[PDB]
């Protein structure tokens, strides 16, 4: 009748997200018919990450097909219905609000920390049989960093506390929730049918979002062929929700920079230039730049402001390390 299932989440290493809040969503084929099997949330006193959590036994029910769903630190806003889900599709059909776990400042609120999804499909166990199913979970948001960079044969560079900024156009906090990796073969599957999570598209003009950030700080730096050299450093960073851009690509994103430094005694800035075009820089022999279509969850984009002798040249790359 029933059997145990351990399921054991791996990163595969520092800089994993600690974990609050645990959620295992497990659903099966009985004879009747798809039934929601366990829903069991788990709320840690001590926070801890992927690894350092131990295998979690769930009690199921035994069936040929099962599919489990994991999330680590669930939006407060989506416990409600994360309680009364009993469909898997509905499951599928839930968003939230990226602006809710960001603080005032646009950062991630500590507390409730950075939820993470995952899902695993195909499981088969008979009854009193006990099987550990290791998986994958990834972060439920996009990050978008700028970067101002001092380049050889560029001019002196930095930014003021008072007047340099940077505005982001066209990103979205409207997100689908759950999401299947390529790691669990729930995701970029030959046939849609083994894939799990839906991404949003034709997204209205209300969602997208703009944001200036101004400079807090102030400093200023020129090349330096030394290895210890930072020559890019950090201005800002935005999160950003997972989509799929329109065909015309009216909604990619697009960004602006004001009193950049440039040179001793000038400044230079970004008039709302387009990201058209994006370099997938995972693996050394990947320098290939590509169209930018989609904004892809635990992904973040690098916007880097390469300042020259005459004005800034926009370079975009793609990371997976945060």
């Amino acid at each position: 009748t029933r059997a145990q299932l351990s399921i054991d989440l791996v990163n595969n290493v520092e800089q994993q997200e600690k974990i609050n809040s645990m959620r295992f969503i497990v659903f099966g084929s009985t004879p009747g018919g798809v039934r929601l099997d366990v829903n069991e949330h788990i709320l840690l006193s001590t926070p801890e990450t992927a690894t350092d959590i131990d295998a979690q036994l769930l009690e199921v029910t035994s069936s040929n097909d099962i599919l489990v769903v994991v999330i680590a630190n669930e939006p407060q806003s989506l416990t409600s219905q994360l309680d009364g889900i009993a469909n898997l599709l509905t499951l599928q059909e839930m968003i939230y609000d990226i602006s809710s776990i960001l603080n005032s400042d646009g950062q991630i609120i500590s507390a409730t920390g950075m939820p993470m999804t995952g899902v695993i499909r195909d499981i088969s166990i008979a009854p009193d049989e006990t099987k550990t199913v290791q998986m994958v979970i990834e972060r439920a948001v996009a990050r978008v960093d700028v970067f101002i960079e001092a380049i050889d044969g560029g001019a002196v560079t930095g930014y003021t506390a008072g007047s340099t900024s940077v505005t982001l156009h066209n990103f979205s906090h409207d997100s689908y929730f759950v999401m299947g990796n390529v790691g669990n073969g729930t995701r970029d599957n030959a046939d849609s049918s083994k894939n799990y999570g839906k991404v949003k598209e034709d997204v209205s003009e209300s969602n997208l979002l703009t944001h200036s950030w101004t400079a807090a700080t102030t400093e200023t730096w020129a090349y330096s062929s030394a290895p210890g050299a930072e020559n890019r450093k950090l201005l800002c960073s935005f999160y950003t929700a997972e989509r799929l851009f329109k065909s015309d690509y009216s909604d990619r994103l697009s960004i602006s920079m004001a009193n950049v430094l440039k040179g001793p005694s000038d400044v230079t800035g970004i008039t709302g230039k387009v990201i058209e075009s994006v370099t997938k820089v995972d693996g050394t022999g990947s320098p290939t730049a590509q169209p930018f279509t989609e904004i892809r969850r635990n992904n973040v984009y690098q916007v880097t402001a390469r300042v020259g002798k005459i004005g800034i040249q926009i370079l975009t790359i793609s990371v997976e390390d945060w």
